[PDB]
């Protein structure tokens, strides 16, 4: 994963659960506490997934649920760090830009695996947004999701309408209905 990401992700833990058991849950995969992630890093997957583990159980909260509200918070932090991700722009323009967005961020990681976040309109009020990858971070997903409703102050409704793995591949497809209509049909 890559470092810049990591490093939300930290100061969030710590936003939700303290310095202390941050600091320990660092430590206990060998990492100094105060570690400084930089963007060239890309952060080992497994130690990751050890750090979250260390924090579920040092707070009892479950993994799943850990992953969700990092999600949520996460876009917060996006927001008032780079701000020209979310300038003039309206939830739908900003769900429709995601996949793009993730390829420019990922281009340089050696072993070019990176996730897909393709969105399409299917109604006059709706998208679907299909999450695929190698790492089946359903949670986290979700709550980006809800996360970046909530920053753009647009209500919408979010449907499950399938999620599944193959050949390696986890994918998870959302219907999201917006309050009213943003598309409309045009000439092919
Ligand atoms: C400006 C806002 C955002 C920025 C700057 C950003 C950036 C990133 C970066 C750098 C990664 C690391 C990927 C890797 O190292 O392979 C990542 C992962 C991810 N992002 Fe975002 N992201 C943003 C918003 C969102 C939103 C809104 C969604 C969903 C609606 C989303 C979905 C995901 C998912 C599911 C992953 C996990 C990747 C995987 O499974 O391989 N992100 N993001």
């Amino acid at each position: 994963m890559k470092g810049t990401i990591v490093g939300t992700w930290i100061k969030t833990l710590r936003d939700l659960y303290g310095n202390d058991v941050v600091d320990e849950s660092l430590k206990s995969v060998g990492w100094e506490p105060d570690r400084v992630i930089t963007p060239l890093e890309d952060i080992d997957d497994d130690e990751v997934r050890r750090i979250f583990a260390k924090v579920s159980e040092k707070t009892g909260k479950n993994v799943n649920e850990i992953w969700r509200e990092v999600g949520r918070q996460n876009i917060k932090t996006f927001s008032e760090w780079f701000p020209s991700y979310f300038a003039g722009r309206r939830l739908v323009n900003f769900l429709m830009m995601m996949d793009e967005v993730h390829l420019q961020l990922t281009k340089m990681i050696k072993g070019a695996t990176p996730a897909r976040l393709i969105a399409k309109p299917v109604a006059k009020d709706a998208i679907e947004m299909e999450y695929v990858s190698k790492r089946k971070m359903y949670d986290y997903f979700l709550g980006l999701i809800e996360g970046s409703s909530k920053f753009f102050k647009e209500e919408i409704s979010v449907e499950e309408v399938e999620r599944g793995e193959k050949d390696g591949f986890s994918r998870l497809k959302v219907r999201i209905k917006f309050k009213n209509p943003v598309f409309e049909y045009k000439k092919n």
